[PDB]
């Protein structure tokens, strides 16, 4: 078969790839819509007439094409959208869920965790999330050690002793702030400490890991296999969080997962974007191989953001929803979803 | 679909896996036939009733099952046979060549290299290989520096200045012998120096790489991703040579190829065994991504051994043959081959 | 003298080697019976007519023979059986206990430790072991941090404050689980933490050692001198646990013990298998040199599993038994034991 | 059995150990006679009544006894004499050559190399050695680069192009001298460069190895397993040369050989002393395992010094002699030799 | 001036060197008397007629003379005796205290620390030492963690909360024992932990330093500058304890002190032997440069052993005694002492 058209849509950029036999695949790119769309349009000059089944060859040709333009990250976010759409097309052509094409379904669902006067508001909100059935929540910090600790303390009190708690500083801290925060918050029972410092300073991450006891997580902006491998080599993280729509799509995240196993580093995919990104992430989560394999292994969990969730899921005919804290993974062909075109508006 | 039976055959052990819908896949295991067959028989207790499409899940479950038995290498060679058969089944089920399932066909053929009174015999034989059209040949050394040099010198003279020449010591040398050989043979124009020292001494490999200028190759017995990664980390090789039927099959060699790209280490698959192993290797070679991508990139080449070649290819209805030094890669469903069952004899 | 025959038996594979003068030696191989037997049968083609007294030469020739078959671990487990039988023959020929041939008897006995609604069952069982006289016990974990902690807590309560306690996760944990478990269990008084993570990830072991305070033990599946040395170099363990029937027999475990002394790493031999493996382990334990030598030094202790113990010891005429927690080490020629042939059934 | 007496003799100190059943063993210690004899006398206070068959236990007890006296090297040279005598006793008790007790005879003989107006004298002498049948010779340098080169050049001319040539500076050079010498002499065909710099500066050895291409050898004064391991870890040598009578006897040199295999470093035993030391070295050489095993492997060669050779061999009834460059290895019980007591004079 | 004679005496070997002008110097060697005396006698062959003022030239010539005898430690202990006597002669010739020749007197005295049913006996004895005025004491452990802890606890109770407490295991522990002991004893207030593990395993020392919080001390048997530098490079110790009579005398301990300053490692000289060794140590202590220089800096303290103290000091006319815990440092020419010859008996 052959690609006959590549289109870009908004409402976050979505990539639509149509084939001669009528098969349509959908993908999504991380980051600013316009830069991604321009690059996809550029990529499409070559994609037209190509065989969409050859995802590795397409990936490598397109990735290599944009090397001297300096914008590695943009190449990867743009390629991600194309790559996801292509796997969607493969799944539809072959009659298989992407999770099956990736090597099989370990799980039919994943547990979600909920993400959120800052002290009382977090405490209230997180208390409601627990009532809604979420086994875990993640709270945003990185503003100031003393205030952040007040928030963490109030959230632990509000959610009771059992619900899991993660914290995310979104690179808000200096190393010293992060180490001090981690030392003082550890007593509250924290499963991970996300992006404590700026993402370019991998040795600072390692410093935070060695200076306080909460497991450190990162990776949503560390590009593809090379960026991930640099962080793994520096000992930057206990948990790696690749973004499917940012790191190079299914083709590249498979390679990242391999690297993580060498280091015994857990993968927890970054989930954020429209229903398309979410659908792609869930296919990967279904297929993720436990490290180690055992009865009741450690399994991926899915970030769930009630903020703009209705909006972000409007692109889907059937929303991927958390039911008592659990999200079911589609098993139909490709991403197993149907696009609501009306919700979109075509760009260029 | 479901696996209904797993059978082992001889004539080198071959693995046959039959499914409920009648689909049959074929694979092959490196090493002693009987140990491999026993483990495959053991694996089959679980395989029966499983969905053959779920190759990653099957791989990881089976690999994990044999961990405390101490025999990691045997797990991998046995699993390899199963894994190859399963991909053959996937290809047949999906209507796709394995090379397409692996991500696309970069090439429809590969150049072969020919492998071989030891001085005159090598010189004559290699001179005939050149006349047969092979662009390259590999000669066996590791017996004694002075004698090996005489052989290398006579082969270069006999094949003219253009044909490429590789040498393989099959771990015959001490570090000092290997460094001395490499220093003195380099002037003859040698593309690589295969397995100069014992395969357990990765630092010795690195020593050979740093002490003489011919590129060092190895890997046919370094197990799966972990064994390969140890060699890559030690700086053991310029060229990695994974064996499909030994390292864990298509599932595991894909992961090995990823690792090699981090290090900018070339992959040249080990080719040796029956027509089944050869067919599997060729599917992988078709799909191998150049590192780097460029016009006329460096491409895999295929070891071709005229020794027992008719015998080893008797398992195929249509032999994979070198025509003026070039081997065409099948593009039919799965391995793209048909088994000559009459040539086999079932074991157990 | 000369080897006249090599036979394999079941009931776990046992190796019987007979000599021209009538001397018979017995050994045992770790892992699946059939693969081991096939390789022993293969080895026997050469062994027949060889001088059984030349154990190092035999070891190295046989080990080298199976290098390119990829199955290093299988070579070692098979060789182990042969090697143990050969030392048994040497001891009988020379009129000496293997422990004397290994360099002398430091000790005539060793203290055993006992190995075992999962919470109450462990607590009850371990409470009985203490009453039986065992100075120590080892409990199996690696299922889930919270549940495992409940088990550990109940076992410590049940056995009182004096009995030593070890834990074994059998590679059940991720690094993070293992570090968290170790941190929270340390307060219960734990002498070692066995195989916290998968055995291929040596750096993960080191991570567990640096992240929590219980001493880490491993080694039952790290092959021979090279595998052991990789783990020692990575800082993987505080305690190394080579399996005599798995690592290459007496010839190879002596070399492993040497390596451990360089690193000041304690050796505690893995004990598991039939009475033959147990007998071999005890000969090694008698001869193990303290590190350091002092009055009342740290001494090997022997794992004792009441599970299938009667069965596994049925191969012996006189069972090696724990009497108030202490096992006496035979001092007769060779392994100092007599085989109950009736309990066996010959294979091939 | 039991040791009844330990005696020290001169003519180089010799150690005689007599047992209750009349068995007598002989050993030798490296270095100044009197210090060695005093320590042996001290050791004998404990040795009397001990079982001579327990060589490892005896070794470790005696080695540990002298730790805080500061004189590690003296402990090892003294222990060496005792250890050699004990193995001689074991061999006699058991009816076995030491080479058999060490694990078997790989070889019944070894090739010797010959050791030697300094320019003409070396040239003449080495020319005679070649006529006598020696395959190789070693010349003494370390006096001055220009003069040493003149010597090397004249020796190569005199011995023809085939005879192997080694050089020994006996720590005479600075690093710079050694690198310059090695660079300029390499063209003469030199198999190794012995002790280029002072033995305490292991990093200087490594510097010499990296700065010039002749293989570096050392080790005659690097104590036992720990001293050897430090040199191996520093990358000090291509060839390790332990002295049996200096490094801790057969018990300790076995451990050193193990360490060398990890590093793929060749062992060539230092041979120097009376006929007793030579006899011990030859037993070890018979038993040395090739690294790697192959047809016609690299084998130990024996230093042969015609200087005081008649004198040093006067302690033997039958001299170990080079016949056309080859020395046959005794195969009788123990060291396989008989002592000429008349040649000795008892000390203390 | 010229050396006319060198004599060795007992009552521990003492070295007497007489000069043509009648000047006599005295020194002492660590370790077994007889080996030291033999080497001193050997050294004397050359010393006679040499200028005793040239201590560095003499040191280096004599040290170099014994290199290939393997006995580095013995060279240093023997040389130490000579070197101390030579500095004594220099001081007498020049009219200066050795402490002045070493570069000046920072202090006229040092505080001593006292060294010692094992629980009650230590507690009683240490309680008396406190009453005698010692600011500190050191207790001997390394027998068994539980018993050693009982001792430490009872000693802290008996001596009150202010007196300083050090512990010395004399290499009695495995790494694990030492780490466990240090963790559990730290709460008692321990200034240092001496020789926790065997002195050959420098990495084990480092392991003990990183695994528990009491400062680690060692060095009494690490030879001269090279042995000390290896320990410093390995991060073996917080406190280095060179023995003047063992490490190469004043000439070599000055060099060791220099090395320690690079690493910011404290020097506390080992004090043990006759009054001569004590006198030499005190001269060095007077001259030791603080690291850092400040008002009331950290100063050397002197081990004081009431065991055989009268005996060991019998060699002096005026004993160096602790008065309320403080020892005054002689300021007369040389070692500032007078020998009681009657207490000696000449050897050889
Ligand atoms: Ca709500
Ligand atoms: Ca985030
Ligand atoms: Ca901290
Ligand atoms: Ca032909
Ligand atoms: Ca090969
Ligand atoms: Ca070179
Ligand atoms: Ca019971
Ligand atoms: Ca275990
Ligand atoms: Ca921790
Ligand atoms: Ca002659
Ligand atoms: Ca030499
Ligand atoms: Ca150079
Ligand atoms: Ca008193
Ligand atoms: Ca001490
Ligand atoms: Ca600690
Ligand atoms: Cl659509
Ligand atoms: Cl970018
Ligand atoms: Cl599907
Ligand atoms: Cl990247
Ligand atoms: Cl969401
Ligand atoms: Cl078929
Ligand atoms: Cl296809
Ligand atoms: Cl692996
Ligand atoms: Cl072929
Ligand atoms: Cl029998
Ligand atoms: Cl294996
Ligand atoms: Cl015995
Ligand atoms: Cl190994
Ligand atoms: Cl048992
Ligand atoms: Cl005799
Ligand atoms: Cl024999
Ligand atoms: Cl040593
Ligand atoms: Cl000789
Ligand atoms: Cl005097
Ligand atoms: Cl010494
Ligand atoms: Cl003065
Ligand atoms: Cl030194
Ligand atoms: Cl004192």
């Amino acid at each position: 078969m052959k690609i006959t058209a590549v289109r870009t849509h908004l409402l976050h950029v979505l990539v639509e790839i149509e084939c001669d036999d009528g098969t349509v695949g959908w993908g999504e790119c991380l980051g600013p819509a316009r830069p991604n769309a321009a690059v996809v349009q550029a990529y499409s000059g070559w994609l037209i007439g190509q065989d969409p089944r050859q995802t590795e060859k397409i990936w490598a040709v397109l990735y290599n094409a944009l090397r001297d333009q300096g914008q590695r990250g943009l190449s990867l976010t743009a390629l991600s959208g194309i790559d996801i759409a292509l796997w969607d097309i493969k799944g539809k052509h072959y009659g298989a869920s992407i999770s099956m094409l990736l090597g099989g379904r370990w799980r039919e669902s994943v547990r979600a965790y909920a993400t959120g006067d800052r002290v009382s508001d977090n405490a209230s909100e997180m208390a409601e999330r627990r009532a809604e059935g979420f086994h875990a929540c993640k709270i945003k910090i990185g503003f100031g050690v003393e205030e952040d600790l007040r928030v963490i303390a109030a959230v632990r009190e509000a959610i009771g002793p059992d619900m899991r708690l993660m914290i995310d500083a979104n690179h808000g801290y200096t190393v010293t702030e992060a180490i001090t925060l981690g030392d003082r918050a550890a007593g509250f029972g924290i499963d991970w400490f996300e992006e404590p410092v700026v993402p370019e300073q991998l040795d600072a991450y390692a410093r935070v890991r060695a200076g306080q006891p909460i497991p450190v997580a990162g990776g949503e902006t560390w590009h593809g296999r090379y960026g991930m491998w640099q962080a793994l080599s520096a000992g930057a993280v206990d948990i790696l969080q690749p973004d499917l729509c940012g790191c190079g799509g299914f083709s590249e995240i498979q390679k990242i997962a391999t690297l993580a196993t060498l280091h015994g580093v857990r993968i927890v995919p970054h989930v954020w974007g429209t229903g398309v990104q979410i659908a792609a992430a869930l296919q990967f989560m279904a297929a993720m191989t436990p490290d180690p394999v055992r009865v009741n292994p450690i399994e991926p969990i899915m970030e769930f953001d009630r903020t703009h969730n209705p909006f972000r899921q409007a692109v889907l005919r059937e929303p991927l929803e958390a039911v008592n804290g659990v999200v079911t993974i589609p098993d139909g062909p490709g991403l197993g979803i149907e696009i609501n075109r009306d919700a979109l508006t075509e760009f260029r």
